Protein backbone atom coordinates (compact mmCIF):
# COMPACT_ATOMS: atom_id res chain seq x y z
CA UNK A 1 0.00 0.00 0.00
CA UNK A 2 1.00 3.76 -0.02
CA UNK A 3 2.92 5.12 2.66
CA UNK A 4 5.10 8.02 3.61
CA UNK A 5 5.94 11.52 1.66
CA UNK A 6 4.45 10.41 -1.82
CA UNK A 7 2.06 8.59 -0.47
CA UNK A 8 -0.04 10.25 2.52
CA UNK A 9 1.98 10.31 5.45
CA UNK A 10 1.04 6.49 6.93
CA UNK A 11 2.90 3.83 8.06
CA UNK A 12 3.15 0.36 5.97
CA UNK A 13 0.76 -2.02 7.81
CA UNK A 14 2.89 -5.19 9.38
CA UNK A 15 5.57 -2.08 10.00
CA UNK A 16 7.27 -3.19 6.13
CA UNK A 17 9.61 -0.97 4.74
CA UNK A 18 8.26 2.37 2.91
CA UNK A 19 10.21 3.17 -0.31
CA UNK A 20 11.22 6.46 -1.26
CA UNK A 21 8.62 6.15 -3.92
CA UNK A 22 5.51 5.91 -1.72
CA UNK A 23 4.99 1.93 -1.70
CA UNK A 24 5.36 -0.84 1.44
CA UNK A 25 7.56 -3.66 0.37
CA UNK A 26 10.58 -6.19 2.21
CA UNK A 27 12.99 -6.19 -0.49
CA UNK A 28 16.41 -4.10 -1.22
CA UNK A 29 14.55 -1.17 -3.26
CA UNK A 30 12.11 -0.68 -0.18
CA UNK A 31 14.22 -1.12 2.55
CA UNK A 32 17.47 -0.43 1.39
CA UNK A 33 19.59 2.71 -0.14
CA UNK A 34 16.51 3.82 -1.37
CA UNK A 35 14.11 3.22 1.63
CA UNK A 36 12.40 6.38 3.42
CA UNK A 37 11.11 4.56 6.36
CA UNK A 38 10.85 1.98 8.54
CA UNK A 39 14.27 0.82 6.80
CA UNK A 40 17.09 -1.97 7.40
CA UNK A 41 19.39 0.79 8.59
CA UNK A 42 17.09 1.90 11.35
CA UNK A 43 17.20 -0.76 13.92
CA UNK A 44 18.08 -0.01 17.27
CA UNK A 45 21.79 -0.47 18.36
CA UNK A 46 20.30 -2.84 21.45
CA UNK A 47 17.70 -4.81 18.84
CA UNK A 48 15.07 -3.86 20.94
CA UNK A 49 11.56 -3.74 19.06
CA UNK A 50 7.86 -3.92 19.45
CA UNK A 51 5.25 -1.43 20.79
CA UNK A 52 7.26 -0.55 23.83
CA UNK A 53 9.78 1.24 21.87
CA UNK A 54 7.69 2.38 19.36
CA UNK A 55 7.95 -0.44 16.41
CA UNK A 56 11.12 0.35 14.62
CA UNK A 57 12.30 -1.92 12.06
CA UNK A 58 14.66 -4.43 12.08
CA UNK A 59 17.48 -5.30 9.66
CA UNK A 60 18.09 -7.03 6.82
CA UNK A 61 16.86 -10.69 7.39
CA UNK A 62 15.83 -9.99 10.59
CA UNK A 63 12.44 -10.11 12.22
CA UNK A 64 11.03 -8.80 15.74
CA UNK A 65 9.76 -11.68 18.11
CA UNK A 66 6.81 -11.75 19.88
CA UNK A 67 9.30 -11.31 23.05
CA UNK A 68 10.27 -7.97 21.37
CA UNK A 69 13.79 -8.03 20.21
CA UNK A 70 15.38 -8.16 16.53
CA UNK A 71 16.85 -11.36 15.95
CA UNK A 72 17.68 -13.80 12.36
CA UNK A 73 16.51 -17.47 12.08
CA UNK A 74 13.09 -19.56 13.74
CA UNK A 75 13.03 -18.43 17.83
CA UNK A 76 12.83 -14.81 15.56
CA UNK A 77 10.76 -15.43 12.25
CA UNK A 78 8.82 -18.21 12.05
CA UNK A 79 5.25 -19.23 12.88
CA UNK A 80 4.40 -18.35 16.14
CA UNK A 81 7.57 -16.34 17.44
CA UNK A 82 7.61 -13.62 15.22
CA UNK A 83 5.37 -10.62 15.51
CA UNK A 84 6.34 -8.19 12.35
CA UNK A 85 9.02 -8.47 9.66
CA UNK A 86 8.83 -12.13 9.16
Amino acid sequence: QRCGSQGGGSTCPGLRCCSIWGWCGDSEPYCGRTCENKCWSGERSDHRCGAAVGNPPCGQDRCCSVHGWCGGGNDYCSGGNCQYRC
